[PDB]
């Protein structure tokens, strides 16, 4: 078959791979992008569509103009599960066109010199003397079967982690996802019989009943287009999520039009730490594939970006190094664990305290205001539950009269400050990884024993 030679092969365009291609773009690098999907459909993944403005600004992305821009959020209602108490949370973000703003990052990417192929699979991997050296590829669109060479395999395939599954169980980097470290997850955009009321605010509702690990949310599009959906935990032997969705869809979006429905679908989140190292022989893995999603509020969009970022820069490090190794691309590891890892790897075992809490607990801890609106932002950004915040929210939950899970509330708090030194403490080459990892693992597997 033809062969071709790059310096980079990027696998998969979605928002972690695109920002990886525009962050590699014009700086002496051959650099070639695939992606399964027709071009018009690239990034229409099931998705919230919900992302920050923060992540925008941070990482010099651009801004979603025009139709890319479908909606301006200024703020999230929290919703308890007795609708009784309504947290606001303040903040500007933005409701996406997902597969218009994808596709523009990788247009301008294109005139940037980067070359794109969609209708593209990378069927195969290419592993050679302990390296990852390339892919098969299978161009539809041409039905050719083309061999491709590279120095740096960007893995960026989504949730499917479809290439390096493929390699072999020895390598680090084909660490795989438990089932209980992700959730299962539902939406559908409809249009609205009556206007939408503050439609520049998201509307996330907590209920263990109506969406046991997860969340219901209702996210406008527009004054008259709102994303409702769910997302469920994995592993706990909960029925079809679909189920969740037609069961109690009334309850939280009794205002759609569902003879007006524009799209539908579920997929799977991960909900955990990134992988130990998304780093190896010749390989980097980024988003979701890599776990780079936030375990709290399931959001990955943002972080997707942010791992495409840091693969652009440890890749450039290692082309001045000509060190491709693990230890050459290491720099992968530790920026964006410094960017978002540590804060995720601290919400991750936040994240397991939150699951097992009963609608009882939830209720009480909102209506008592155990912890500000305010404090709650600080927990969601920086992934710091302050010792001083825990002992404010202790006091009040000392007025509980009856058992509850909450009064381990210090102990998480610790606990999630411990992994974050942790990760902070990020090993310095890949010949500590070992050793990191299983000091990783005593602290969550310690942790999971504390909730009981
Ligand atoms: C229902 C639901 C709802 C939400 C969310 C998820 C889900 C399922 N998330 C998470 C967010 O959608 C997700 O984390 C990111 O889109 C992940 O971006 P990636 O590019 O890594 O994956 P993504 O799946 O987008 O990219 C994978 C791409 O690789 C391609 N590909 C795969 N295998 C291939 C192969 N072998 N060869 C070639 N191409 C291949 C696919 O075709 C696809 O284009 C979210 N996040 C957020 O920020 N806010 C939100 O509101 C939500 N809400
Ligand atoms: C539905 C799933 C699975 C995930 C959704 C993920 C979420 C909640 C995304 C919301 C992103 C968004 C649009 C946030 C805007 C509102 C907000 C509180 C943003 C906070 O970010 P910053 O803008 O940095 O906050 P500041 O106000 O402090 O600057
Ligand atoms: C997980 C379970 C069972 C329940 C609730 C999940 C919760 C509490 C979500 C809180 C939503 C929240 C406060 C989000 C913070 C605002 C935000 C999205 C900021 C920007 O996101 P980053 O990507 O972290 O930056």
């Amino acid at each position: 078959m033809k062969e071709l030679k790059y310096d980079v092969l990027i696998i998969g365009g979605g928002f972690a791979g695109s920002s990886a291609a525009y962050q590699l773009s014009r700086r002496g690098l051959k650099i070639l992008l695939v992606d399964s999907k027709p071009w018009n459909r690239i990034g229409d993944k099931p998705c919230g569509d919900a992302v920050s403005k923060a992540h925008f600004d941070k990482l010099g992305m651009p801004y979603p103009k025009g139709e890319e821009l479908e909606n301006k959020i200024n703020g999230i209602k929290l919703y308890s599960p007795d609708m009784q108490t309504v947290w606001t949370v303040n903040g500007e973000g933005f409701e996406l066109n997902a597969p218009l703003y994808n596709q523009r990052v990788l247009k301008e990417a294109q005139d940037r010199g980067v070359e794109i192929w969609d209708l593209t699979t990378a069927m195969k991997p290419i592993f050679e003397d302990g390296y990852v050296k390339g892919a098969v590829l299978f161009n539809r669109r041409t039905n050719e079967e083309l061999t491709v060479y590279s120095k740096v395999v960007v893995e960026a395939t989504g949730y499917s982690r479809s290439f390096r599954s493929k390699l072999p169980p020895e390598l680090p980097i084909t660490e795989d996802l438990d089932d209980k470290d992700a959730d299962v997850a539902y939406r559908e955009v409809l249009l609205t019989k009556e206007d939408i009321e503050d439609h520049d605010y998201l509307r996330i509702f907590i209920d263990q009943e109506t969406s046991p690990g997860g969340y219901w949310w209702y996210l406008p599009k527009g004054k008259n287009k709102v994303n409702v959906g769910l997302g469920i935990q994995g592993g706990m032997g909960y029925p079809s999520i679909h189920e969740y969705y037609k069961k109690y869809l009334d309850k939280y979006a009794p205002d759609v039009d569902k003879s007006k429905l524009l799209v539908k679908g579920g997929a799977l989140v991960p909900t955990r730490r990134p992988l130990y190292t998304m780093a190896w022989n010749g390989i980097i893995v980024i988003g979701d594939s890599g776990f780079t999603v936030n375990p709290v509020h399931g959001g990955g969009k943002g972080s997707a970006m942010i791992s495409g970022y840091c693969a652009a820069k440890a890749i450039l490090s290692a082309f001045e190094t000509g060190d491709f190794s693990a230890s050459g691309l290491w720099d992968m590891n530790i920026c964006y664990v410094n960017e978002y890892g540590a804060k995720q790897a601290s919400l991750d075992i936040f994240r397991r305290f939150l699951q097992k809490l009963s609608n009882d607990d939830i209720n009480y801890g909102m209506k008592k205001k155990i912890i500000k609106e305010e404090d709650l932002l600080e927990a969601s950004e920086k992934g710091d539950l302050h010792l001083s915040v825990a002992d404010k929210a202790m006091r009040v939950i000392s007025g509980l009269g009856r058992p509850s899970l909450l009064f381990k509330l210090k102990a998480v708090a610790e606990s999630m400050k411990k992994i974050k030194e942790l990760y902070l403490n990020y090993p310095r080459s890949p010949s500590s990884l070992g050793s990191w990892r299983r000091e990783v693992d005593n602290v969550l597997t310690e942790f999971n024993k504390s909730l009981s």
